[PDB]
């Protein structure tokens, strides 16, 4: 039917940990991720993306090629619809945060 | 025909390195990556995924929509098969580690 | 026409914060990203990839399965041309930097 994307935030801190004999140290990463990151559609069909923002703050969802640029508030849901009338690969990104904190995804429009 | 995915772990620490005049300082990133992250199939076909675990620890490979939940031991290869009976975009993730340490991928089932 | 990929570097340092009583340890993330990261093409396609390198350093673009392996200088734009003669999923990666700094992408054929 329609796509389902969940936006999650992760605050990871692992000073030291032995995982199956392997010790990992000084890990510190904070990120926001769109799950899933990639969406593939056929050129022409209308797209419906139900974005559920589970992040503690407002998150962005943009796709330049199709004038898509929304802002979903914390704990809110938002259906984003548009028509992929152009072929190619387009970056799905958050216009609100650093791109290497809230990692971008991809909208692929096949011929 | 048959997908090939390699799971790799990276333990990266760079105190300070000047590359072509640009300073790359205080880098500390630990991640596990599925190479490649995205698999694109068509609704209906029988998917075959040969997953080779090059990570020094056990790694997970999960895709809820198709009941896929596997653990690949360090240095082992496991072929994962399932039918993509439904269209859409589904997250490929590890159920053992933090999603922003072991970055997730996507299974795209197209009509 | 063809694919347009922009390569960007992110040098991100964020001091410790306290958001709604919740403390967030200082963050430090340095990455290089291909935007877009994924390319889906039909088998037998004469793929054209215009790669604009916005990174301040040389960036690599490789896809083993098709002999693709180029080095794009900082600020330059290079067009990659090859034919996707094989179906499957192939990693788009940079042979110059650690894979978890410059995150890999994917070339999907059919
Ligand atoms: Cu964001
Ligand atoms: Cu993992
Ligand atoms: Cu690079």
């Amino acid at each position: 039917h329609n796509f389902n994307v969940v936006i999650n935030a992760y605050d990871t801190t692992i000073p030291e940990l032995n995982v199956e004999g392997v010790t990992v140290k000084n890990i510190r990463a904070f990120n926001v991720l769109n799950e899933p990151e990639t969406l593939v559609v056929k050129k022409g069909d209308a797209v419906k993306v139900v974005v559920e923002n589970k992040s503690p703050i407002s998150e962005g969802f943009s796709i330049d090629a199709f004038g898509v640029q929304e802002v979903i508030k914390a704990g809110e849901t938002k259906t984003i619809s548009f028509t992929a009338d152009k072929a190619g690969a387009f970056t799905i990104w958050c216009q609100l945060h650093p791109k290497n904190i809230h990692l971008p995804g991809t909208l692929n429009v096949v011929e």
